[PDB]
DNA sequence: TAAAGTGTGGAGTAAGTGTGGAGA
DNA sequence: TTCTCCACACTTACTCCACACTTTA
DNA sequence: TAAAGTGTGGAGTAAGTGTGGAGA
DNA sequence: TTCTCCACACTTACTCCACACTTTA
């Protein structure tokens, strides 16, 4: 499963940058693997929470998981991914 | 589009299908199955199911909604779904 | 001309010709695009009414008045309410 | 995707495009997105300021503030060569193209 | 430190930068193209010149230029890498 | 690529391989790359801290967690030298 | 055996229907 | 006026809880 | 000419980011 | 512990309103 220099091997559970392997947490893996299906879609915090976490936690906690993932992407020279869409949620890539 | 192992949920029509047939689900029952199919293997607590799929009523009332859904699944030949995880809550499917 | 199961655009006619109000015409013409979709009251209000600031219950009354007109031409079980969500033009089959 | 006369709104991405023969993406604010997405349902309908406020702002603010949101949206439409949209209907409110 | 109209190429680091100051993820071929053409921005380079200078049938040349162009457009830089029909390409009019 | 007795480190990809498998190392854990230069040398906790970790038990814990990842596959590799530090051997 | 979960069944009440009527 | 909207009571059926049976450590 | 609408600009404030740290 | 979540301050940019100009009957 591939999108613009980000490869996810689902079996078993590795995410590569074009190949550098990332050290992702389980939550972080779920986020990137969920959003890469529809890269340009805006996912709400509620959707990311239900699909990638665990509560039942705060919506701000979603933001922090996305931040931590983003930092890991930037340290492999991938910037302008995980863009926030103010008041709605997040998007993997904008057209 | 939501699909998982012979259970299809069309979110636009509010329909849930079994492959082999449309189920007559209540709104609460629809929310439960649509919530849990996001993370099939995850154990959801009664508190999570209550806040997402139902008042701050009793936790036992969650059990009854899950039971009624389970029965409807079993009458379409689906038995190994909605497993209770003792003292925590419920899981859609074991890994 | 939009056709769906015994219910038949430039003329503003719905067919045997029905005497529909403008609101009523908009409702039936809006919902026939996606017959089996559940439309919320908010969607019907924004698309088919004046006073988007009106009550959601007023949507129900427009649908009722349309339904009555459909039933007097021998069309029953059509504008089905989906409790807590909204309305649907027709239920899907269990096939 | 909501379409009306050279204005496309993709609701999943939250994107609004202008179409000759390429799609230009607009940089709308959330309020601005709600306005255009609300009014495109009934293009020819006159929406009052009260309707736009309740549906697109989320405030108890002044009605003149609605005008400013519509203005800012209009300017963004005009810079993509779209002039005949967002017509004011004096004393009532606003309408998408006549 | 080659500069031209909002495009900076640092030749020592092999970095190209584009509202400060976004680094582009260019391939080696792509780097050579942009670094070659920025010397004479307005010059029309032939496909033969770009091939000999930047690429170590014709659709492949065009494809390298396309992929570079897309990377420029995602940083809000459009109407760069203009094709001159039957000859080749130009960085800017 | 840095090689030593069935442990390969590719420095360009930041990957560490076991011969027989890619390891899922943290950045701190990757910084195995320091000790493989002088496999038999005893590195102090102070040296490992300054070079790899951008009280004393915390250094030990990083080394332990690396060791466990080696053992899940390679045993007897990150030998502790009591009170002083660690050796790859 | 306690501890916890399942499942049928019914009372209350949430939610929707539709007649009627006031305002433009 | 008609049509749109709202009001008021009618009407429907789902949600919740009860009580007993069954399963699990 | 009144009346109403447009549009630039600025003050306050939502909303998002990311470091840091407590709990399992 | 690590990871998950939450808190706090930093930072960004959108909303709202003001004030004057412009447009319409």
């Amino acid at each position: 499963k591939l999108y613009k220099n980000i490869e996810i091997d689902t079996d078993t559970h590795s995410v590569y940058i074009h190949k550098i392997l990332l050290n992702l947490t389980l939550t972080e893996y779920k986020i990137i693997s969920f959003m890469i299906d529809q890269p340009h879609k805006v996912f709400t915090r509620g959707e990311l929470m239900n699909h990638c976490m665990n509560s039942d936690a705060l919506e701000r906690t979603v933001d922090s998981h996305v931040s931590k993932l983003r930092k890991k992407l930037e340290e492999q020279g991938i910037f302008q991914m995980l863009i926030n869409v103010r008041g709605v949620g997040y998007r993997l890539d904008n057209p």
